[PDB]
C-alpha cells in the first residue's frame, strides 16, 4: 500500500523519466521558494488576529494556485510513468508540444476537483467552531484530508483514460481501503515541507501505478 | 461542584436581588437581540471572505460584550456576597454606586483579555498545524473552562483587593474545584438561550466560591 508510493519514488528517479520528472519539479520549486520571497517582503507590507487571518488567506490562495498551475504537468507525467512500467520501457520519446493537448482537459479536471473540495472544506471548517463538537472536527479533517489525497492523484491516470466525473469517485469508493491507504501514506509524506517537492511527482507515479495494477 | 452554580441560580432568583439581577440581564438581552438585527441587515452589506467577516463579528461581538457588561457583574457580585452574608436578602444599594466601579472593572477586563488574547491566538495557530490539530480542541475545551473560572471568580476576588497574578495563583492553588465551577458554567454557556439567565447565576456562584473558601 505505501509500496505503490515507494515504487513511485523508484520510477520518478528512473533516468529516462528524469526529464519529465524534473520538468514540473523545477516550476514547483521556484514557486515554493517564490513563496517565502514574496511572503518575507510583501506580507509585512485585534491586529494579531487579523494578521494570522490574512496569513491564512495567503496560504489558501497560494496552495490553490499552485495546484491549478501544476495540474497539467502532473497529468503529462502520469501518462509517461504509465508508459515506462508498461509497453514503452524506460525513456519514452515524447516531445514538448504534446503538453498543449492536455491543457483544456487537465484544467477542467482540476477546477472540478476544487469544486468538490471547497464546499466539504467549508463544512468541516464550520464544524470546527461549534464549541463542543470540535472534538471530532480534526479527525474528520484528517479523513477527508487523505481521501482528498487519494482523488487528487488517482485522478491523473484515470482521466488520461476517459472516465466520468462521478464514476472515478465511485471506483474510488469501490475500493476504499487501498485508496485511503495510498492517499494516507502520500499524506503522511506530504507533511514534510522539504522532501515533498520530490514526493509530489512520486505521488502521481504511484497513482498511475495504482491503476495499472488494478 | 456544580452546586455552587445551582445555588447561584437560587440566589439569582431571590426577590431582593432581582433589581441587581435584572440590571445586567436587560442590557445583555437587548445586545443578544441587537446582534441578530444588525447581523441580519448589515452583514449582507459586507465565501472565504464571508466566513471571515462572520467569525470576526462573532468573536469581536463577544469581546465588546464583555468589556461592556464588565462593570454590572462586579456590582451584583458584591450583593450576592452581602446576601449570603450579613445583610440578608435585599441590600439597600443605590444607582450612583455604579459610578465608582466603572474605572476598576474596565481596568480589570482589559487585563483579562490581555491574558486571553495571546493564549487564544496561541491555540489558533496550533489548529492549522496538520497532524498536531488532533489535540487543539481538547486544549481549547480545557483552556475554555479555565477561562470561565478566572472570568467570574475574578469578580469577588477583585471586590476584595487582589493582584492579577495572585488571583491566578489562588486559582492554581485549587485547580480542581476551579476547573469544576468554570466547567459546568461552560457547559451551560453552550446553550444559546438559557445562558442569558445563567450568566448572572454564574457570577453569583463565583462570589459563593470566594466565600465558601
Amino acid at each position: 500500500g505505501p509500496q505503490y508510493l515507494r515504487e513511485g519514488l523508484k520510477l520518478v528517479l528512473s533516468p529516462g523519466l528524469r526529464l519529465f520528472v524534473l520538468l514540473p519539479l523545477l516550476i514547483n520549486l521556484v514557486l515554493f521558494v517564490g513563496l517565502i520571497y514574496f511572503a518575507g517582503h510583501q506580507f509585512s507590507l485585534l491586529w494579531p488576529l487579523f494578521v494570522v487571518l490574512v496569513a491564512l488567506m495567503v496560504f489558501f490562495t497560494f496552495t490553490m494556485l499552485a495546484n491549478i498551475i501544476a495540474a497539467p504537468f502532473n497529468g503529462f507525467l502520469s501518462e509517461k510513468v504509465e508508459a515506462v512500467v508498461r509497453g514503452v520501457d524506460n525513456s519514452p520519446p515524447f516531445s514538448w508540444g504534446e503538453l498543449i493537448a492536455m491543457v483544456p482537459r487537465t484544467l477542467a479536471r482540476e477546477m472540478r476537483k476544487l469544486g468538490y473540495f471547497l464546499p466539504r472544506a467549508i463544512a468541516l471548517l464550520i464544524l470546527s467552531f461549534i464549541p463542543v463538537l470540535n472534538l471530532v472536527a480534526a479527525p474528520l479533517w484528517l479523513i477527508f484530508g487523505v481521501w482528498m489525497m487519494a482523488i487528487q492523484y488517482i485522478d491523473y491516470p484515470a482521466d488520461n483514460h476517459k472516465l466520468g466525473w462521478n464514476e472515478m469517485l465511485a471506483w474510488l469508493r469501490e475500493k476504499r481501503w487501498q485508496s485511503l491507504s495510498f492517499g494516507g501514506i502520500v499524506y503522511l509524506v506530504l507533511l514534510i515541507p522539504v522532501v515533498n517537492i520530490l514526493m509530489m511527482p512520486a505521488a502521481v507515479a504511484g497513482a498511475t501505478l495504482f491503476w495499472v495494477r488494478e
